[PDB]
């Protein structure tokens, strides 16, 4: 027992990180086969961030002028290209280190591991969910840019995430691994606006769900309650509206607990109506989102 | 900017872990260098642990009843010993992947990395603080013994925990990796009290210096308060007394942002007074006590 906001064992990701350089900026690469990926905006020097013309820019840039390391040795770069907001650096050798892959693109609400780079170097891993509004709230600084976010299962790791920008809110914005940035953010230096975020109400579920299998069990009450009705309470305090597909991935959760998802919707219903006067579910003072259903399965029965 | 509760890079113990098996009992082992460590509850049956006589448990066995796996590749045994509650079987081959390591038993407040393994193999990471009272909040199922608990130094590994036990109130117990219980705690299944657990003081104020360094500053206010009247009001709310020694090492976050530590606890004493109001200080409802001062530094600078 106990519940965590656990992240997937980094070690596969770890291996494939490289240090990308190209001018007087460098960030993280990711070296899969014979491919280094890393975002377009290392050919940027600051003033070019302001309103770059990423054509023009890769244009006076040579495969000699990207220098690749691993760790201590040097990549030799044979190829690049640009894909979306991605650069594909083709190297002349196979990252040894490359684990069973998959590139995916996630939708907003699921969850995955960030691995924190700098220099080319891990620092730290975390979980975290996509915002309904695609922006993350990570933990980035300045270098670590490169940085990818993924899922594991068994030995097959789906990249889904690739670190870009920052924006003035000081929330995170990147693209998957194709390059394509998750939400209407574009890689300049400029104000932009995230969309209104709302609750992951299929995660609050879940983590209620995790929450009575491990013994915190106090918020359940005697109601119960419709999707029309819990639809209306979701609108009023910006939850996502929730639908019969959603209730249908809390089933086994609804099944190994023997709570009804509209009953447990009564206990949300009550939860948002009333606060938690003071107590905590799971050592949060707050309904925590970032627990999808798979995740709270996964945790709760012991996956490797 | 952004800040999370980030765990070390679980790579360097991934490639450490191994399956024991004695008997009918399989749990983790870790494998440094020519030596596996395990707990010595291994050697248990369901009904020994009621009130396990260990040595007398460890005499009927040989090094041919340890069974270790490291993935799919069998390691030999060539040798067993009991030192305190863990286990030290030597293997004939020394772990290719060891990393450079040590073996160092933390204070309480500290904090650490838990790779959570289930038959030698990693599912999940999470970071955690050692409780004043010498347990810890963990996430760990049957199975997960042996899982263990570790910081980094740039290239070097220091292990402090190896999980043992849950005890009836579902929190977690175990040894340094010299076998030595963290705490009261003894290997057996009988009822075991844990003591009045406090909050981490040094760790809240770390985390308000995070916050302050992030943007959340709506809990700073005009006062001040003395290390003696702070710590009239962490009596009354069960937080640790605040020593000369913490707000030493409080100094740099000091610095950093300019606010003295004896103002920072002015803040955190309405804090503990009032409440949040309902408002939040990076993303969490309640006073945060599992970063220290060391770790908001490393996490706030950007060390690899
Ligand atoms: C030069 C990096 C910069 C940025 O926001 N990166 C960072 C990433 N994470 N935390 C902090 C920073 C500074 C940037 C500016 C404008 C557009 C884009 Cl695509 C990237
Ligand atoms: C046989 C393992 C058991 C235990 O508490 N382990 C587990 C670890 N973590 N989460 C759940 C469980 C079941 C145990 C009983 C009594 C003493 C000791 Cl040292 C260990």
């Amino acid at each position: 027992s106990g519940f965590r906001k656990m992240a997937f064992p980094s070690g596969k990701v770890e291996g494939c990180m490289v240090q990308v350089t190209c001018g007087t900026t460098t960030l993280n690469g990711l070296w899969l086969d014979d491919v280094v990926y890393c975002p377009r905006h290392v050919i940027c020097t600051s003033e070019d961030m302001l309103n770059p013309n990423y054509e023009d820019l890769l244009i006076r840039k040579s495969n000699h002028n990207f220098l690749v390391q691993a760790g201590n040795v040097q990549l030799r770069v044979i190829g690049h290209s640009m894909q979306n907001c991605v650069l594909k650096l083709k190297v002349d050798t196979a990252n040894p280190k490359t684990p069973k892959y998959k590139f995916v693109r996630i939708q907003p609400g699921q969850t995955f591991s960030v691995l924190a780079c700098y220099n080319g170097s891990p620092s730290g891993v975390y979980q975290c969910a996509m915002r309904p509004n695609f922006t993350i709230k990570g933990s980035f600084l300045n270098g670590s840019c490169g940085s990818v976010g993924f899922n594991i299962d068994y030995d097959c790791v789906s990249f889904c995430y690739m670190h870009h920008m920052e924006l003035p809110t000081g929330v995170h914005a990147g693209t998957d691994l194709e390059g394509n940035f998750y939400g209407p953010f574009v890689d300049r230096q400029t104000a932009q606006a995230a969309g209104t975020d709302t609750t992951i109400t299929v995660n609050v579920l879940a983590w209620l769900y995790a929450a009575v299998i491990n013994g915190d069990r106090w918020f359940l009450n005697r109601f119960t309650t419709t999707l029309n009705d819990f639809n209306l309470v979701a609108m009023k305090y910006n939850y996502e509206p929730l639908t019969q597909d959603h209730v249908d991935i809390l089933g086994p959760l609804s099944a190994q607990t023997g709570i009804a998802v509209l009953d447990m919707c009564a206990s949300l219903k009550e939860l948002l109506q009333n606060g938690m006067n003071g107590r905590t579910i799971l050592g949060s003072a707050l309904l925590e989102d970032e627990f999808t259903p798979f995740d709270v399965v996964r945790q709760c029965s012991g996956v490797t």
